[PDB]
């Protein structure tokens, strides 16, 4: 019987839920009998990638309604869906190829989890909660409430919530102290660069078993980069309802969870527009989207040296911009060091 902390072992529990994986792939009308979880694999998602991206070209420059009949079929043969007897939907247009990679982006987080699940030993003597938490190769610690640093995280939380996101509200049930093994070697060139901000992500409870696995890690080659508004890189945010909007929490789901990891931004390019860069302008090190509403500049303190900027939200002076809050991209997952992971209980007011 384990001698974790009770939220530890709470975390686990759900970060490692084989029903909430099948739940998942059911979201996405995937065949889960010609798809079985079990049959999940990277070659077969890989696959996938590489036919939406031939959807991609398609439609980008107008292909006739016949054409993209065969790519779109094709994408279905790799992915298998349930629709019966009947046809699948058409992949004609460019909103329907992005909901299908960011299904894959998914699968591919789905896939790490049941794999750490099958792979390695089993020990009927031992905890599974203990035998699953050494498979993340994470220390995780609870922060106490009662500390600087919970106080500081529930500011953050507390302050960065958008008006344009007030369908539901933020309660912080637990704040965990992460450490990924061997992420702080990997930080190194960008430890002491300037810029360094605590920025949130937020994802899908299914994902979180491969992020604190694999790190927050970049689009494979195969992935369409016109999906992504600023190209295939880690994306992070300044307010706190625009990262939980990705947990996809609901009425029957309303815990979710919530990254803090510190950013070495440095010197941004900031953008108005999407832009499905590749590389990045010489002497850059990220990307900024400029959005309508900023944190205020002023009210940054900071924390371990870290920026956080955790101020009211403010108009940033900035027109004809299509983004309401910031954005911030990097394209190197080395510019990543993970620091909290929050459990979020959304109160819907829908
Ligand atoms: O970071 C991202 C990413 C996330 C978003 C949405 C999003 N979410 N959350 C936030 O807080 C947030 C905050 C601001 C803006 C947007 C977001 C948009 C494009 C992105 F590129 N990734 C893509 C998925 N993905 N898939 C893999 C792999 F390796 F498994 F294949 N790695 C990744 C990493």
């Amino acid at each position: 019987k384990s001698k974790l902390p009770k939220p530890v072992q709470d975390l686990i529990k759900m970060i490692f839920d084989v029903e909430s994986m099948k739940k998942a792939m059911v979201e996405y009308e995937i065949d889960l009998q010609k798809m079985p979880l079990g049959k999940l694999s990277k070659r077969q998602i890989q696959a996938a990638y590489s036919i939406l991206s031939e959807v991609q070209q398609a439609v980008s420059q107008g292909s006739s309604d016949s054409q993209i009949l065969d790519l779109s079929n094709r994408f279905y043969t790799l992915i298998p869906h349930d629709f019966g007897m009947k046809k699948p939907p058409l992949l004609n247009n460019a909103d329907s190829v992005q909901a299908k990679a960011e299904m894959l982006d998914n699968l591919l987080d789905i896939e790490v989890a049941y794999s750490l699940l099958r792979g390695g030993s089993d020990d009927s003597s031992k905890d599974p909660i203990d035998v699953n938490y050494e498979k993340l190769k994470t220390d995780i610690k609870v922060v106490d409430r009662d500390s600087e640093e919970a106080e500081i995280i529930r500011k953050y939380v507390k302050n960065t919530h958008a008006t344009t996101h007030n369908a539901y509200d933020l309660e912080v049930i637990d704040i965990f102290k992460i450490e990924r093994e061997g992420e702080c070697q990997r930080y190194k060139p960008f430890k002491q660069l300037h810029n360094r901000r605590l920025l949130w992500h937020g994802s899908r409870t299914t994902n979180f078993a491969g992020i604190l696995s694999q790190g927050l890690r970049i689009a494979p080659p195969e992935a369409p980069v016109t999906g992504y508004m600023f190209g295939k890189g880690i994306y992070f945010a300044d307010m706190v309802s625009k990262s939980a909007n990705y947990c996809h929490t609901s009425q029957g789901d309303p815990i979710g969870l919530i990254l803090l990891g510190e950013v070495a931004l440095g010197n941004m390019y900031e953008l108005k527009h999407a832009s499905h860069i590749s590389k990045l302008p010489k002497g850059k090190h990220s990307v900024k989207g400029l959005g309508k509403t900023t944190p205020d500049p002023s009210a940054n303190i900071s924390l371990d040296g870290v920026d956080v900027p955790l101020g009211t939200g403010i108009s940033s002076g900035v027109n004809d911009t299509s983004l309401l809050y910031n954005e911030y991209i990097v394209y190197d997952i080395a510019q990543v060091n993970l620091k909290y992971l929050l459990k979020l209980k959304f109160n819907f007011k829908t």
